[PDB]
């Protein structure tokens, strides 16, 4: 069961979206990065689907440009991605983990 | 590029490895389930590097249950993943959502 771990990863990309879009907005239109920061403080990018749905009810425009963006994110990160090399990277973690351990001794 | 969403696929995976050793440890060993619980209050599982360290210099062995298993679910992952289906997912997700405005 890795249902959970698709959906933390497409939260995730939700927000990392609503990060970019709110850039983009304290760049080049500063009402809307105030009006967007407000919005977010009382909907939270937490769980995606229901962060979009509820900017959506308040701005289809914001919503549209979220929803464009974290799919361009993750389009862009799987075309990247070498999960054997992320795999690798745990493991070595872990090793260098237990190592630590041993200089507290 | 895109190292904070490695950084945040291995933290849910810790947490993912923490929540199997508790489930392992809530019916097989009640003293240790307990101790785990109440040590998780106050070391959260949010930055696993960060988690398993201050774990480590309380029980070991917990540290190790959590490393050997957040490596072992990574590896049953990604031997399934299809992350085409993924995108095509939030796609359609973007579309349903878009569609629900229209209706309302």
């Amino acid at each position: 069961t890795f249902g959970d771990v698709q959906k933390q990863i497409v939260n995730y990309f939700t927000y990392k979206a609503v990060r970019t879009v709110l850039h983009q907005l304290y760049e080049m239109n500063p009402p809307q990065y105030t009006w967007f920061y407000n919005h977010i403080i009382t909907n939270r990018p937490t769980d995606g689907k229901r962060f979009l749905r509820a900017l959506g009810k308040e701005s289809q425009e914001l919503a549209e440009r979220v929803m464009i963006t974290r799919l361009h994110l993750y389009g862009k990160w799987i075309k990247k991605a070498d999960h054997g090399k992320i795999y690798q990277e745990i493991s070595d973690e872990n090793l260098a983990l237990m190592r630590e351990r041993l200089m507290e001794t």
